[PDB]
Order: C-alpha cells, then sequence, then structure tokens
C-alpha cells in the first residue's frame, strides 16, 4: 500500500491508528482464545493459539509505543533547533 | 464468544476472573472427589478424577498468573517509552 | 485556512489564543485519559492514549511559548534599531 | 468524567491527588491480602491477588511520579523560554 | 484486617516484621519437628508435618524477601524520575 | 486578589515577597518531608511528596529570580533612555 | 553534483528541499514498511528494514534542522555586524 | 518535626547531615549484620535483614546526593540570574 | 561486634576482607574434608561434611561479590549526580 | 557582622578578600578530602563530602568574582557619567 | 594530609598527578591480578580481585576527569565574567 | 609478572592479546581432546577433559570479552567529560 | 575480502545487506530443514540441523542488528557535535 | 613524533586526517572482520575482534569530531574578542 509523501500527511494519531486497527481484530481472536481456554483448558492447539497471539500482542504493544516515541524525539529535536 | 475491542475493555482484573469464576466449579469438584476419597480412598475412578482435576488445577493457575505477569510486562513497557 | 496580511493583524495574544484554544479540547481529552486510567489503570490503550497525549501536551506549550519569545525579539530589535 | 478546561484548572497537587486517593482504597487491599497470607501462606487465591495488587502498586506509582516529572519539564520550559 | 491507608504507613521494616512475626511460631513448630524426629524419625506423621512446614518454610521466606525488593524498586523509581 | 495600578505600588522588595511568603509555609513543608524521611525512607508517598515539593521549591526560586532581573532591566532601561 | 558558486545560489528553501526531495522516496519506504508490518508483524526483515529506515528518518531531520539553523546564524551575524 | 522558615535556616550541610546522622545507626546496623553473617553466613533472617539494609543504604545514599544536587542547580541559577 | 561510623570507615577492601578472612578456615576445611574424601571416598558423613561446605563457600562468594557490587553503584551513583 | 557606613570602605579588595578568607579554610578542606580519597577511592562519604565542597567551591569563585565585575560597572558608570 | 592554602596552590597538573601517581601502584596491581588470571583462570579470588580493582580502576578514571572538567569551568567562568 | 606503569602501557589489543594467546594452547586442547572423543566417545576421563576445558573456555570468553567492555566505557566517559 | 577505504564506502544498507544477503542461502537451509521435518520429525540429524541453523539464525539477526545500532550512534554523535 | 610549532602549523584539515588516515587501515580490519563473519559468522575470535574494532572506531569518531568542536570554539573565541 503507497502512503502520499508523508511530508505532508505526517499525522502521530494515524501512526498509532494503524498499529491499533490492525490489531483490533487480532486483539479479539485473542480474548476469544481466552474464552475458548476458559471452556477448554486442556486444548493444546487452544493454548498455542492464545499464548501465540498474546506473545504477538505483547509485540504488537512494543511496535506501536516505541515508533511513537521516537516520531516525539523528530518533533522535540525541530523545536529545540528552532528554539 | 466475542469480545468488546479490548483495546477500550482491556481489565487486568475481568482477565483474572475469566481464570477465576470459569475454574471455581471445576474447583469444587476438585475438594469434592476430595471428599470422596476420604470416604473412600480404594476407588480408582475417584483416584483418577481427583487427580486429574488436580493437575488441571495446577495448569488453571499457571495459565491465570502467567497472562497476568505478561500484562504487566505490555503496561511497564508503555510507560517506559513514554517515561 | 488563509490569514489576512500579518502585517495589520500582527497579535501577540491571537497568536497564543491559537495554541490555546485549539489545544483546549485536547488537554480536555488527556485529563479525560487521566480519570479513565483513574477507574482502570490495566489498560494498555488507555495507557498509551494518556501518555500520548500528554507527549503532546508538552510539545504544545513548546511550540507556544517559543513562538512568543521569537516575536519578543522582533518587537524589542525594532524598538532597538529606533531608539 | 469531564475536565474543566485545564488551561485554568492546572494543578500538580491535583494531578498526584488523583493517583493517590484512586489508588487509596486499592494499596489498603494489597496490605489486607498481606494480612490475609499472613494467616494463611498457602492460599494460592490470595497469593495472585496480593502479588496482582502489588505488582499493579508498583505500576501506580510509575504513573503517578511520571506524570509529575513530564509537568516539572512544562513547567521550567515557559520559564525558560521567558527566562 | 484493616491497614490505615498505607500512603502514611508505608514502612518497608513493618512489611517484613509481618513475614517475620506471623511465622516465627510456626518456624519454632518447624525446628520443634525436627527434635521430635530426632526423637523418631521413624513417625511418618511427623515427617510430613517437619517437611510440609520446612517446604512452607522456604515460601515464607520467598514471599519475605519478594515483597521487599518490589519495594525497592518502588522507591528507586521514585528517586530516578525526580533525579 | 486585585491589585493597586501597579504604576503607583511598583515595589521590587514587595514583589519578591510574594514569592517568598508565599511559598514560605510549603518551604516548611519541604523540609517536614525531609524530617519524615530521615524518620521513614521507605515510605513512597513521602518520597513522592518529598521530591515533588523540592522541584517545586526550585521552580519557586526560579520564578522568583527571574521576576526580580527583568524589573532590573526594565528600571536601568529608563535610567539609560533618559541618561 | 558540481553546485554552481554558491555565493550567487544560497538559498536557504534549495538546502531544505534538497533534504526534502532527497528523503521523501526513503519516507514512503518507511511508511511502506509500516504497512507491510501492519500485515505482517512478525517477519525480523520488515521490523529491521522499518526500524532503521524509521531511524535514518530521525538522522533525515537532524541533519535538515540543523544545517538551516546554522545559515540562520551566518545571515543573522552580517546583518548585526552590519546593524 | 517543625523547621523554622528555611528561608533564614538554608544551609546545604545541615541538608546532609540530616541524611548522615539519621542513617548512621543505620549504617552500624548494616556493618553489624555483616559481622554476623560472618560468625553465621547460613541464618536467612541474617541475611535479609543485612540485605535489606544494605539495599536501604543505597537508597540513603542515593536521596542524599540527589537533594545535594538539586540544591546546587537552585543556588547556580540565582547567580546567573544576577550575573 | 560494634563498628566504628561507617562514613569514616567506609573501605570496600576491607569488606571484602571479612569475607576472605571470615571464610579462609572454612576453606581450608573444605579442601581438607577433599582430602579426607581422597583417602575414604565411601564414607557418608565426610561426603555431606565436604558438600556441605561446598555449597556453603558458593554462598560465600555469592555474598562477597554481591556486597562489593552494591557499594560500586553507590559510588559511582554520587559520582554521577556531582558529574 | 555590622559593616561601617559602605560610602567610605568601599574597597573592591576587601569584597574579594571576603570571599577568600572565608572559603580559604573550606577550600583546605577540599583538598584535603581529595587526600582522603586518594588514601580511599572507596567510602561514599569521603566522595560525597568531596564532591560537594567541589560544587560549593564552583560557587565560591562563581560569586567572588560576579560580585567583582559588577563593581567595575558602578565605577565605569560614575567615570562615564563625568567623562 | 594538609594542603597549603589551595588559592596560591591551585595547580590542574597536580590535582590529575594526585588521582594518577596514587592509583598507578593499583593499576600495576590490577595488570598484575590479569596475569595471575592468564595463569589460572579458575581461581575466585584472582577473579573477585581482578574484578573489584577493575572497577575500582573505572571509578579512579571517573573522580579524575570528573574532577578536572570541574576546575576547567571555573577558570572559564572567571575569564568570562572579566571578558 | 610485574607490568610497566599501565599509565603509558594502557593498550586493549595487549589486554585481548592476553586472554587470546594465554589460552590458545588450552584451546588446542580442547580441541584435541574433540578429536580423542570422535576416536573414543567411551572415555569418561577424556570426557571430563574436554567438557571441562569447554566449560573454561566459555569462561575465558567471558572474561576476554567483560574486560574489553569495561575499558571501552572508561575511555567514552573520559571523551564526555571533555566533550 | 578487501574494502576499499570505508571514509569514502560507508554506506549503511550496504552493511545490512551484508548480513542479509550472505546469510538468505542459509535462511532457505533453515526453512527447508523445517520442511524436512515436517515430513519426517523423527531424524535426530535433521533436528539437530533445524535447530542449529535456528539458533544461528538467532544470532544472524543479532550481530545484524546491532552493528546497524552502533552506526546509527555515531553519525547522531557528529551531528550532535556540529549541532 | 614531535609537531613543528603549532602556532603556525595549527591547520584543522591536518588535525582531522590524523584522525582519518591513522584509522583508515583499522577501517578495512573492521569491514573485513564483517566479511570475515560473513563467511563464519560462528568464530567467537572474529565476533571479538569485530565488536573491538566496531566499538574502537566509534571512539575514533568520537575523538575525532570532538577535537575539530574544539577548535571551532577557539577560532570563534578569537574572532569575537576582536569583533
Amino acid at each position: 500500500m503507497s502512503v502520499t509523501v508523508p511530508d505532508k500527511d505526517w499525522t502521530l494519531s494515524s501512526l498509532s491508528e494503524t498499529f491499533d486497527d490492525g490489531t483490533q481484530t487480532l486483539q479479539g481472536q485473542l480474548t476469544s482464545a481466552l474464552n475458548a481456554l476458559a471452556e477448554n483448558p486442556s486444548n493444546p492447539q487452544l493454548l498455542a493459539e492464545y499464548q501465540s497471539k498474546l506473545s504477538e500482542y505483547t509485540l504488537y504493544r512494543n511496535a506501536q509505543s516505541n515508533t511513537v516515541k521516537v516520531i516525539k524525539d523528530v518533533d522535540a529535536a525541530i523545536i529545540q533547533n528552532f528554539r
């Protein structure tokens, strides 16, 4: 998916929304797997799927918050250089 | 069972309550099997049911406390990245 | 949004009001996210939204006070050159 | 819960009080769970509840002191720009 | 047992004393069971009671030192954020 | 609190006294928190309150001495223009 | 690429445009890598490419705004010396 | 313990002496616990007390040197503003 | 054994020497037990004494090097705060 | 300590001598602390005392040279006004 | 060891020489411990002594270069105030 | 083996070469023991010698790379303090 | 393989491409071993080859991303020193 | 190597060339070690040599750019004093 020159379409919210909306479905699957295990804890497959999606979820938030942190630094650097 | 977008309904307590309430009945069965064995230790079936539920109980707490640990890491990671 | 020739509509207060009023809503969201976390500290999404808006708020004040500082220099420079 | 335009109701103490009072009850629960374990260390549920609230407490102080630190930076930045 | 708002009655020593004094009696029982086994090693009940209390003692120290470690982290985190 | 036309009630000492007397109570609280920590260093709340008031104290002196510096410039500017 | 004697072709905008246009393509790649990760967060290569380009982007803005800052100083220095 | 208006009784040495003298006794206890362990390394209680006081000692010096650092900044800020 | 105010008698070497000299005798016993087993490997008592002292020796070095590590942190923290 | 009407006892040397002689003892303490650290670098207290006095020494010279600078301005201003 | 009024015997080289010569012997011990480990890497005591002296060496250079940095600031501050 | 004042003979390469050359022979013995086991896997002595030297080799690289890391920190610290 | 003076041929992309292209073949082997195990999980040799290449792959990415991180630091350090 | 009175042979380019040419060979070794690891990532020695030279390279650029920065300050200081 091509992105219009970021120069003009640099929006921090949009970047976060990408990380959110693109994982919202996967978050539902994670919590669905939880409910599945609640019914049947003794399913190795559900345990694997749940724990995988759970570990992935951790990575999902890591990438999200890290990206935002970087953008903050960029914005602040500009302000400081023109401070 | 579908879950409302976790983004908004991320509650650690709720996650634990799932592990608790969904097993409370099974915990009663475990301790009931204990009482059954107290009356008749010499029932292989009761021994199997008790020991199975007991082993399952171990797994029940493992999944519970592990999930919570992961969520802790996620929360802390966010705070640190915005620290 | 086009601005009438600043030459005549150079008002320092107006410049600040832009930074204020345009963020007032976002400041409400920030403090609202605080209240949300007060109810549920264990929501990664709310933590991300709060901390993001909080970091943004920092940037909001940085841009505001910096702009004003610059305008001060401009005004003083004129007075000095015609002092 | 809606907040009156923070511009006028920016109070650092109030922000801290939010983190304090909103957790005071939870802190009581934590230390209550400690007392519960003092009576019965061998209750997995109490161990989970105690350790969860304890881990949460850590997060409670992290969010509190971090928020305050940020506000300090904001205040100082303004003073410096008008120094 | 209700605890006065910990905010003001956060004392690390007190927390440890809870773990100590509340187990001191149980530690006496453990070492008493040792003496009992010294007289009669061939008592399964005394072996069970001794080994149980011994295993419990291990857990007693685990919970104690772990709690203290956590509190250390909390204190240090505050100092660092205001460092 | 309304102020009588500063034109006539421009007093540098008064300006400083505002910064002093209005914080004297808070300075007592700061040094009181120090004494509190001297008794119990292991109270996160006291650490937060102390370090907060300490950081605030820094800001208290910053605003004070900065205001005075500005007034000096104003007075000198007048003298120079009529020198 | 040789540049016509800068003496005559010193244009601040042109300098910035160099930093912009020469990275616009790379910015597209960065945001494209984001979209790629949105589809597949679990690709180490995409993570490396994204994070690399992201870190590079930070450097891209650093060099840009720094260069401009320097030129500002040069222009101001001339004006002051002939002020 | 109430403190006479710090304005007049701001003494950096006194602040340090508070951190020192108030912990000197505790430092003796720490090194005493060391000697206790030297005689009996195999006492969990002495290990806990020693390591606790040792960790506390670390915090004792952290709070001390941090406070002094802050005061330095305050003093320097005043001098600079009246430099 | 009482220790003169550590403030003045804080010596890292001395701390290590405590761990060393106080165990040197015990280290001799350990290596003596080794020689005893070399003559008679089939003595359960010597095996217990050797393995106990060996396990203790491990703990002896753990406590030693850990204490030193902590002191390093303390020294460095001071230097950094006054760096 | 009361001072005879400065009008007649305005001596720049005397002002400097105040800053010198009043700190000479403290300078000896600083360099003495250096020698103390030369013997025992691993004493946190000596590190704190040395670094504190060292930081103070910096402030000692700052106040000294600043005062003198101001007096220079005063003297020159008089000469210029009667030039 | 008493030092002649530093006012007259302020020499930066001398300060460094203190840090150097007073540690030169200890540096020899460090590199000697290295050679000792080269012969016998499997000596815990030599590992402790080496690593301790190595960590100390780090602190030795930290204190040295830090002191010099401070003195630089002092010298420059004087020159600037009389610039 | 005595070392010439390290001050002048501080060479990182030399330090590494010590760890290398002093173990090269031992590395040959390790890989020789491998070849010995390749001929006779069923020799407990060769298994002990191989596995011992292998474990030692691990320690050999640990000490090597750790020492170098420390020296890096020292060099960087100096540069930063004079940066 | 000799490299042309890096001074002129310092390209971060090229460095990464080295880590990529030089392992691409090995990555194919890894995923090929996976397919081999999919057909025959019960082949110890394939398990060893797969798990070895998998562990190696981990190391492959570690070296790659680490190198890039270092180069980032170098670039940023230059910009900051000339900022 | 003796240097002709720098007074006359102060050339910034020459200073940089020293840092460059004197490391160019070492840079080749670094990138050569990279190629060596590309062939054999599993050589601890090559990993040590590469990572060492890489860390050294970082230090090489740090010393280079820092020296130049200082010289800039010197040149500018002269111009300003005669401005």
